[PDB]
């Protein structure tokens, strides 16, 4: 439960599991002034109501 990974300033993109081990990309919808703006931030997917956690 709760994807764990990390994201990239570079463009924003939060990386976590879909299926379990699948290197897979995700913006941060959730907080549009908050997004992801780190290098390896911490962020994590919540596919449970689609929201990441990004820093």
């Amino acid at each position: 439960a709760k994807y764990t990974g990390k994201c990239t300033k570079s463009k924003n993109e939060c990386k976590y599991k879909n299926d379990a081990g699948k290197d897979t990309f995700i913006k941060c919808p959730k907080f549009d002034n908050k997004k992801c703006t780190k290098d390896n931030n911490k962020c994590t997917v919540d596919t449970y109501n689609n929201a990441v956690d990004c820093d």
